[PDB]
């Protein structure tokens, strides 16, 4: 069940939000981390900007991520809102974003790990988009809003731009961009429209970033599409070859699916079950 949390459950637990509990800070606000007084361990997002995008967030994730529960997709296990203030209250993934892991710091994810993830994520994917009715259109996919749990399990997060859509539509008119740098669907900026498609599209620079060990920015889905002409095994992260040369060509079955997400064309790109579909059929 979703827990109303009383407010100084949570002001104590992070010792009065102090900075030594911050794991995370910008934009939305601030992310905290903490144990409960019954002993679960849990990051608590501290929203700002309530009078405008603070509460706009907060009602998104309550109404997608909130009202669902799934493997791949990060628990909210409670909320508080007091006054002006707005937490939300997560399960502690214990390696916190696939980003932190892949661009600083640690941990080291081979390729079966990676696969899984890529996996998972693209489950969690799926969930929103075709066993929710309505279907939740995520809208800020990135390798920052995967998070890994103690089994490296891949779960998505960051519902706070997420949208409903009716099963009977194709697209949702909004009033606003939203997404990232990197990772926004071309058609994104020519309308204001979103899609699941849209999600397809960002969710194939994320299965990038497993793939090369680079970040969006370096853009990066440009670089790769150039280089696919080129020499494909330059693109790979050194680190996924050096393990297993036989390796290549999974790799390169797993790098047409994301060509395949990343297309310009909404229509052309896969559904999230394809891409499901797609995975089985590379490991069988």
């Amino acid at each position: 069940p979703l827990r109303k949390l009383a407010f100084a459950d949570l002001l104590q637990a992070t010792n009065g939000f102090h900075n030594d509990s911050l794991i995370g800070s910008g934009g939305f606000g601030d992310v905290y981390k903490a144990i409960l007084k019954d002993g679960s361990a849990v990051a608590i997002k501290k929203l700002i900007h309530v009078s405008g995008q603070g509460d706009r967030e907060f009602m998104a994730e309550m109404e997608t991520i909130g009202k669902i529960k799934h493997r791949n997709l990060v628990p909210l296990l409670g909320y508080c809102k007091v006054g002006d203030e707005r937490l939300l209250v997560y399960e502690f993934m214990k390696y916190g974003s696939l980003e932190d892991v892949l661009h600083d710091p640690g941990v080291k994810l081979n390729w079966s790990t990676r696969r899984k993830i890529a996996i998972g994520s693209a489950r969690g994917l799926a969930f929103l988009h075709h066993n929710c009715s309505p279907h939740i259109i995520h809208r800020d996919m990135k390798s920052s809003n995967v998070l890994l749990d103690e089994n490296l399990e891949a779960r998505v997060s960051d519902f706070g731009m997420a949208r409903l859509m009716s099963a009977m539509d194709t697209h949702l008119s909004v009033s606003t961009l939203a997404g990232t740098p990197g990772y926004v669907p071309p058609e994104y900026y020519q309308s204001f429209r979103c899609s699941t498609k849209g999600d397809v599209y960002s969710y194939g620079v994320v299965l990038l970033e497993l793939l090369t060990g680079k970040r969006p920015t370096d853009n990066l889905v440009g670089w790769v599409k150039q280089h696919a002409k080129l020499r494909i095994s330059d693109v790979f992260d050194p680190e996924l070859m050096k393990e297993d040369p036989a390796l290549e060509i999974e790799l390169l079955q797993h790098l047409k699916v994301a060509v395949a997400c990343l297309d310009d064309r909404a229509w052309r790109r896969p559904t999230m079950v394809q891409v499901m579909a797609m995975f089985k059929e590379i490991q069988a």
